[PDB]
């Protein structure tokens, strides 16, 4: 569903817990294609609360599995993502996105 692939490294040890809130960077794009999102380039971190089903399941689940100060390519299915529907006017049905996720810090 999410395949992470490890941009930098954490601490390999501070890991989200259910209900943490998670502050991270991230940039988003279809696979090999249009860049549609950048938290890095506003210069303002993303936050959301695990558990809460906030955010895509493949990003929820792609940050679970992070420790603090990692980074890492988040290859999405669509399944873990918008699916057949699509995000109306962003996403097409069935895209399979890549977010570049840095995990800042839980708080
Ligand atoms: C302008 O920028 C948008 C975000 C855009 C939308 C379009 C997409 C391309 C994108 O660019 O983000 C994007 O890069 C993306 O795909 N994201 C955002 C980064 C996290 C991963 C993913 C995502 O899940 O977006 C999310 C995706 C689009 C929809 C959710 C997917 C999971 C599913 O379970 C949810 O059903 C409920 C809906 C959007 C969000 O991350 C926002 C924060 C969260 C929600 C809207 C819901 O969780 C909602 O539930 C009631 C809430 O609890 C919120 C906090 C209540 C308040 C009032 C709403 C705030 C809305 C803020 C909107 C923001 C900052």
């Amino acid at each position: 569903g999410v395949q992470v692939e490890t941009i930098s490294p954490g601490d390999g040890r501070t890991f989200p817990k259910r209900g943490q809130t998670c502050v991270v960077h991230y940039t988003g794009m279809l696979e090999d294609g249009k860049k549609f999102d950048s938290s890095r380039d506003r210069n303002k971190p993303f936050k959301f609360m695990l558990g809460k089903q906030e955010v895509i399941r493949g990003l929820e689940e792609g940050v679970a599995q992070m420790s603090v100060g990692q980074r890492a390519k988040l290859t999405i299915s669509p399944d873990y993502a918008y699916g057949a529907t699509g995000h109306p006017g962003i996403i097409p049905p069935h895209a399979t996105l890549v977010f570049d996720v840095e995990l800042l810090k839980l708080e």
